[PDB]
């Protein structure tokens, strides 16, 4: 029997980061779809997306925002949902980890060198 | 923590996320150290200074402008904050974070699909 890796957390920096990532993916999806867009239905989708991009995602991973988009333009919301889910397989989280780690070490080294005698 | 506004315009989403995480780790470190300082005259001064600096933003650069400011005031405190934020790299549950983000993205899409299903 396979016992699955622990992937649960309550209030934690990991949860904070996870929700921030979810909002990032929703934003990325909006940008991807905007480029796709830039029929009469497609012109309206473009107008709607531009309107909705004018307002910030609440810090809930983009879901209040997405529900609002769906109320106005279901076809557009379906496309944004598809793209943000597809993006999960494209986002190079390992690279994010490498940069965050390497650049912390580099920043600490720079600061320590600057003050060193 | 609004990742699209982090790093520079033109950065990848991955780089924006990395810089945002760096700022998060700096903040986490500061909270850790503050707690430690509450439960020596130099130790009292580090507490006083940390309380002051937590009153100010670490806008950018992953907390490094903030850290340089701390170091100018209190080098020992900056060394400790640097140590903790670097140590935190290996404490942070990287895999869990991406899996939660991924799973909850799928779940949110499913919730919305089920809601529009009529
Ligand atoms: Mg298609």
């Amino acid at each position: 029997m396979h016992i699955p890796a622990d992937s649960f957390s309550g209030a934690s920096p990991e949860r904070k980061a996870a929700v921030a990532l979810r909002s990032l993916f929703t934003f990325v999806a909006a940008r991807v779809v905007l480029e796709q867009l830039q029929t009469t239905y497609n012109q309206q989708a473009y107008l709607d997306l531009m309107d909705f991009l004018g307002t910030p995602m609440k810090g809930d991973g983009g879901d209040e925002w997405m529900a609002a988009v769906m109320r106005k333009n279901h076809a557009l919301a379906l496309r944004l949902m598809e793209v943000r889910e597809a993006y999960l397989d494209e986002f190079e989280w390992g690279k994010t980890m490498e940069m965050a780690s390497r650049e912390t070490r580099e920043a600490n080294t720079r600061l320590m060198r600057a003050a060193a005698m």
